[PDB]
């Protein structure tokens, strides 16, 4: 087994390329997958119309197109496998339980095939009495854990991206000071949200009132984002507009000099 | 469009452009590598997020992709936006580690081009 990690974690040879590589042609490829979810379909087309003999039968035709996904499911199951065989040998290494030091690289692993072997079991998830007395059309397991899950599979990069453990040391270590960001920003958010409700509605149309929706301007104006969605014909929201986009880059520019220090001396390191 | 470089033998600033980027490849490389990671990430969420209700953002991740890259470099062009409610957080998260990822790799490839702008000077 002194042998096999030779194959396994610590050197540099062709399995670990082939892994990368499996990643990257695996997420190019679920990409364009979930794309048109419906193969060459979208063209000439028709439908249940009386205007002649012709809406009768309707040209649905009886030999159209095949429908196919067995080949990138085989890029989702034989991905998962290696992830198993490997992740397996792994263990033919040293374990234990806990939720904090042991590894979170295995963690991630493990994250991205559990869902997809998990979701084929037609359900399991009974969840909540008022939820599941009566799982009726209800996919909401499958909902809430099948994009997440596979929206986390880009993340097991970090092991052949030295980048991410840098990344990453800095945020798990900088964690106040991130945190101190949002909150600065949440602040911020509600209450140049809630001058330009008392200062537009008066007059009719402009962005929608409800602070809810007024939030979405407000973080939108000051990461400087601005999509231009929200914008008010009025003028009171002159000054906030102002005010807010200058507060915005004062706040935001706060927590970043900190972030980058710690960032600065864990890529230099690793270097 | 090639031709404009050219210049930068009666342009000096760009032999300091220059100079920097061969040399600070790594820097740059791990930029657009991270921005790649959070391109790629906060489009698939609001992917899951965003299509129930109809006509929002078209899903197609290369097409998310667009609108994950914009929101970032915080140019927001507008010809994507979502009238509903779970991109909301998104929005907010996205455009923060925007520049967060963004300004990571500046004071390096800017300490850089001082040094070397300030030498043939
Ligand atoms: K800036």
């Amino acid at each position: 087994l002194l042998f096999e990690y030779p194959e396994s974690s610590g050197p540099a040879r062709i399995i670990a390329i082939v892994s990368v590589m499996v990643i990257l042609i695996s997420i190019v490829s679920f990409c364009l997958e979930t794309l048109p979810i419906f193969r060459d379909e979208n063209e000439d087309m028709h439908g249940g119309g009386v205007t002649f003999h012709t809406y009768s039968q309707s040209t649905i035709g009886y030999q159209q197109s095949t429908s196919f996904t067995d080949p990138f499911f085989i890029v989702e199951t034989l991905c998962i496998i290696w992830f198993s065989f490997e992740f397996l040998v792994r263990f033919f290494a040293c374990p234990s339980k806990a939720g904090f030091f042991t590894n979170i690289m295995n963690i991630i692993d493990i994250v991205a095939i559990i869902p997809y072997f998990i979701t084929l079991g037609t359900e399991l998830a009974e969840k909540p009495e008022d939820a599941q007395q009566g799982q009726q059309a209800m996919s909401l397991a499958i909902l809430r854990v099948i994009r997440l899950v596979r929206v986390f599979r880009i993340f097991k990069l970090s092991r052949h991206s030295k980048g991410l453990q840098i990344l990453g040391q800095t945020l798990k270590a900088s964690m106040r000071e991130l945190g101190l960001l949002i909150f600065f920003l949440f602040i911020g958010v509600i209450l140049f949200s809630s001058a330009v409700y008392f200062a537009e509605a008066d007059e009719r149309d402009s962005q929608f009132p409800s602070i809810p929706d007024a939030f979405w301007w407000a973080v939108v104006s000051m990461t400087t984002v601005g999509y231009g969605d929200m914008v008010p014909t009025t003028i009171g929201g002159k000054i906030v507009g102002s005010l807010c986009a200058i507060a915005g880059v004062l706040t935001i520019a706060l927590p970043v000099p900190v972030i980058v220090s710690n960032f600065n001396y864990f890529y230099h390191r690793e270097t």
